[PDB]
């Protein structure tokens, strides 16, 4: 089902950042037990197989989340703002996104985040000049700067449409810069 791209992200940040976060810690070289992430990440709802995570490490992420050869570890590295594209096709603008979007929207988008319908193409932006004019459709577009080389590197995928728009999967308010 599509959650390829929460579950590469979520790899990709537990393995990196706080790995403590869900039971799971990271071992000294920078790894940690699989077996740890499979049952853990299974039983907090997102039904993770071994056959499935093996999916994510080495179909989707290799470079981004990386596994033991012999499949017991895996880590993730990160640091990698490239075109990761999980599965899809990013298009990174130079550092961040401005998306506009009305101040009525405002508490979701603070608690919620940027999210409609989304898990395939919600509305981003690039510029403010954007953020402001598809704003318009509502008054005062309230200008959600989100950070493109964060989002590329930490799993966030992000399209372009043929007119200059961004499509993105969701982008949390507790990553964006309101």
């Amino acid at each position: 089902g599509s959650h390829m791209v929460k579950v590469s992200k979520f790899l990709s940040l537990v393995l990196r950042h706080n790995p403590a976060l869900i039971g799971l810690d990271l071992d000294a070289n920078g790894w940690a037990p699989v077996k740890e992430l499979l049952a853990k990440m299974k039983a907090k709802g997102h039904g993770i197989s071994m056959e499935e995570l093996k999916h994510i490490v080495e179909t989707n992420s290799k470079k981004r989340f990386a596994f033991s050869e012999n499949f017991e570890k895996i880590r993730a590295n990160q640091g990698h703002s490239v075109e990761v594209d999980l599965g899809y096709e990013k298009q990174v603008p130079p550092a961040v996104l401005f998306h506009g979007t009305a101040e009525k929207n405002f508490d979701l988008i603070l608690k919620d985040g940027i999210k409609k319908m989304s898990r395939h193409h919600v509305h981003l932006s690039q510029d403010i000049t954007t953020a402001r004019k598809v704003g318009m459709r509502h008054g005062k577009p309230v200008v959600l700067s989100v950070d493109a080389k964060g989002m590329a590197d930490g799993g966030f995928d992000f399209y372009l449409s043929n007119n200059g728009v961004w499509l993105i999967d969701f982008v949390p308010a507790e990553f964006i810069k309101v």
